[PDB]
DNA sequence: TCTAAAGATCG
DNA sequence: ACGATCTTTAG
């Protein structure tokens, strides 16, 4: 069991056993919504193609892969007792938003992920990061996790683009896993129109003998979008009050 | 998930 | 120059 080095929304570490039970075998794995990378880090394919719409995240992954020793030594200097203070936090956030150097922006990005409020990621319409101070007791510097990420990445390529464009890179030796933002539980972001279009693209790939696996909440809407697949219920019963389970859908060819 | 200030849109 | 009703911002 291997851990990511970033805090992130909708991370899949606790569901890995159920995912690996139903995921097919092949030469190359494609992830159109990669995020913090928990599945990439806990599987064994010989090639990977990894993509996301967030451009600060993709640039950080390129620096860590190609300039490893230089990156670690510089980032370690920001994790000391002197920097756990509100007046210092708001000046570093300001330096980040004004800089135009990829290496310096990547160093500061990790500090903000581990000292900021509840570990969030949020921006305004101008592209400035605006999460406030978090006040933790003693944050942890993920050194071991950073070296292991660099090592596995020697066999992957990274891209900044949307889900229709990355899914079109697949060929007759590939396998695809999708993890989109969650569907709503009651009546800008990922739209209803977009949730349905994703299911349509999957039905077209499976005609070409290319297999696909998807995950989301178990509701009335998701059962309708994914009607042409085989469905498996995962009991979780998380409160809020009511219980909700999770769902997996598998498209397999003949 | 929350809320007091500031800016956007139409007749 | 006016006012009712929405969006947007950031602790
Ligand atoms: N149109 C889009 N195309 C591609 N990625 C998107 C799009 N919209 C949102 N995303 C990303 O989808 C990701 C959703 C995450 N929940 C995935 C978590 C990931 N499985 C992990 O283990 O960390 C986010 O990182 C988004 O930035």
């Amino acid at each position: 069991k291997n851990r990511a080095f970033l805090k992130w929304a909708g991370g899949k570490y606790p569901l890995l056993d159920d995912i690996k039970r139903h995921l097919p075998k092949g030469e190359c794995l494609v992830e159109p919504f990669v995020g913090a990378g928990s599945v990439f880090l806990n599987t064994d394919f010989s090639r990977y193609i990894l993509a996301d719409i967030n451009s600060d995240l993709i640039s950080l992954y390129n620096i860590v892969k190609m300039r490893t020793d230089e990156y670690v030594q510089a980032a370690r200097e920001l994790f000391v007792p002197e920097t756990n203070c509100a007046e210092v936090y708001y000046q570093f956030r300001e330096e980040f938003n004004k800089s135009q150097d990829p290496f310096r922006r990547a160093v500061l990005f990790l500090y903000l992920n581990r000292y900021g409020y509840n570990g969030l990621c949020r921006y305004n319409l101008r592209g400035e990061f605006n999460v406030p101070f978090g006040r933790y007791k003693k944050p942890y510097f993920p050194e071991a996790e950073l070296y292991h990420f660099a090592e596995k990445a020697q066999n992957a390529f990274f891209y900044c683009e949307s889900y229709a464009d990355s899914m079109a890179r697949a060929d007759d030796s590939s396998v695809v896993y999708c993890d989109p933002p969650y569907a709503p539980l009651s009546a800008n972001s990922f739209t209803l129109e977009q949730q349905a279009h994703l299911a349509e693209i999957a039905e077209g790939l499976v005609e070409r003998h290319i297999p696909v696996l998807i995950s989301n909440h178990d509701t009335m809407l998701t059962r309708e979008w994914y009607q042409r697949a085989k469905l498996h219920v995962v009991k979780v019963r998380r409160s809020i009050r009511k219980k909700v389970d999770e769902l997996l859908a598998l498209y397999k060819p003949g």
